[PDB]
C-alpha cells in the first residue's frame, strides 16, 4: 500500500484530488475525492477554469449510455451526460474497470477557477446516485469486477498545498497510531453515523443526543468544516464562546460571516477548549470519543491583498441536512470506511498537526446507554 501513501493533493480549502485515468487510450484527470456523493463526473467541455477535460472522441473504449443527468446543490450546479469507459488510479489498485463516467457539460459554481482538479469521485452509496440508484457507484464497480476488497481508508494532512493518502482496498498502519475504533454505517446512503454525545473542554452539552443527529450525521470528505444542526451548533458554539471568554470576537464571526486576525506567531491556542464527539461503538450500551483540537475548529485562509496577519476562519456551522464531519474532523485521524463490515474505523493520524499540550484523539471504550434514541427516524 506504500504505492498509494500520499497519492492527494489539494489546496486549503479546495478539497482532496487524485490522480485517475479515463478511457483508451488513457487520459489524466485530477478528480476530487467526495465520501459525500456517490457519482463519478468529470468536465467533458472546455470550460475556462479546467486545466483539462474528458474528451471522448479520443476513447475507443467509451460507451453512451445515452441519457442525462442534472445535478443541483445549494446554490451550485452540473449536468452531463452519461456512459461509461476504463477507469483507473495510477497511485492505486494495479486494475482497470468499467465505470459509469457522467460527462459534465454545462455547470454552475461547481469547478473552481484557480483549482487543479477537473471532476468529483463520489465514493457513497448507490441510495444518493442521480438519477437514481440504478446508476453503479464507481467503487461498486471496482469491487465488482477485481479482488479489490470492499473498503478503503483515507489519511487527510496538508500544511498552501495540502496532502494526503487514499487507501483503497486496505489500511496501512503507517498512517496511524494506537488503535482503531469503529461506529457503525447507520444506513448505507452517505456514510451515516450516530454521535451519542458532544463535550467542549470536557464539559458536556446535556442535550438531547438526538439534536445532534438532526436529521443525519455522515462523514464527508468533499465539505470543509465540522457542520453541526441549528439546535446544536446553536448550544455548541454557546459553550465555546463561553469557554474562550477570555477574548472577545464578533457575533458574525461566529457565524462565519467575518473571519477574525490574531499577529503572527501570536494565536491563543488554548483560549478554545478541545472538542469531543462521542460516537456509538460496535456492541450495545458502548461508545467511543475522538478529540479535536482548535487547529482543525480554526482554519488559515491562505492571505488577502487587504491584510497580512493570520487570519482564521472558524469551521464550524449550522446545517438543515445535519451534522457533517468534513476536513476539520477528518484531518485529526485515519479514517477507515469498511463498507465489508458496514463499520468506519477511526484513529488519531500519524499526520495530524500537534503541540507538546493537547492531541487529537481516539478513546474508549465508554458506557452510554439509549444510543439508539440518538438516531432521527
Ligand atoms: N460532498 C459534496 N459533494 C458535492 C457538493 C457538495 C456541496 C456541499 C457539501 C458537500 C458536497
Amino acid at each position: 500500500f506504500v504505492e498509494m501513501v500520499d497519492n492527494l493533493r489539494g489546496k486549503s480549502g479546495q478539497g482532496y484530488y487524485v490522480e485517475m485515468t479515463v478511457g483508451s487510450p488513457p487520459q489524466t484527470l485530477n478528480i476530487l475525492v467526495d465520501t459525500g456523493s456517490s457519482n463519478f463526473a468529470v468536465g467533458a467541455a472546455p470550460h475556462p477554469f479546467l486545466h483539462r477535460y474528458y474528451q471522448r472522441q479520443l476513447s475507443s473504449t467509451y460507451r453512451d449510455l445515452r441519457k442525462g443527468v442534472y445535478v443541483p446543490y445549494t446554490q451550485g450546479k452540473w449536468e452531463g451526460e452519461l456512459g461509461t469507459d476504463l477507469v483507473s488510479i495510477p497511485h492505486g489498485p494495479n486494475v482497470t474497470v468499467r465505470a459509469n463516467i457522467a460527462a459534465i457539460t454545462e455547470s454552475d459554481k461547481f469547478f473552481i477557477n484557480g483549482s487543479n482538479w477537473e471532476g468529483i469521485l463520489g465514493l457513497a452509496y448507490a441510495e444518493i446516485a442521480r438519477p437514481d440508484d440504478s446508476l453503479e457507484p464507481f467503487f461498486d464497480s471496482l469491487v465488482k469486477q477485481t479482488h479489490v476488497p470492499n473498503l478503503f481508508s483515507l489519511q487527510l494532512c496538508g500544511a498552501a498545498s495540502v496532502g494526503g493518502s487514499m487507501i483503497i482496498g486496505g489500511i496501512d498502519h503507517s498512517l496511524y497510531t494506537g488503535s482503531l475504533w469503529y461506529t457503525p454505517i447507520r444506513r448505507e446512503w452517505y456514510y451515516e453515523v450516530i454521535i451519542v454525545r458532544v463535550e467542549i473542554n470536557g464539559q458536556d452539552l446535556k442535550m438531547d443526543c438526538k439534536e445532534y443527529n438532526y436529521d443525519k450525521s455522515i462523514v464527508d470528505s468533499g465539505t470543509t468544516n465540522l457542520r453541526l444542526p441549528k439546535k446544536v451548533f446553536e448550544a455548541a458554539v454557546k459553550s465555546i464562546k463561553a469557554a474562550s471568554s477570555t477574548e472577545k470576537f464578533p457575533d458574525g464571526f461566529w457565524l462565519g460571516e467575518q473571519l477574525v486576525c490574531w499577529q503572527a506567531g501570536t494565536t491563543p491556542w488554548n483560549i478554545f477548549p478541545v472538542i469531543s464527539l462521542y460516537l456509538m461503538g460496535e456492541v450495545t450500551n458502548q461508545s467511543f470519543r475522538i478529540t479535536i483540537l482548535p487547529q482543525q475548529y480554526l482554519r488559515p485562509v491562505e492571505d488577502v491583498a487587504t491584510s497580512q496577519d493570520d487570519c482564521y476562519k472558524f469551521a464550524i456551522s449550522q446545517s438543515s441536512t445535519g451534522t457533517v464531519m468534513g476536513a476539520v474532523i477528518m484531518e485529526g485521524f485515519y479514517v477507515v470506511f469498511d463498507r465489508a463490515r458496514k463499520r468506519i474505523g477511526f484513529a488519531v493520524s500519524a499526520c495530524h498537526v500537534h503541540d507538546e499540550f493537547r492531541t487529537a484523539a481516539v478513546e474508549g471504550p465508554f458506557v452510554t446507554l439509549d444510543m439508539e434514541d440518538c438516531g432521527y427516524n
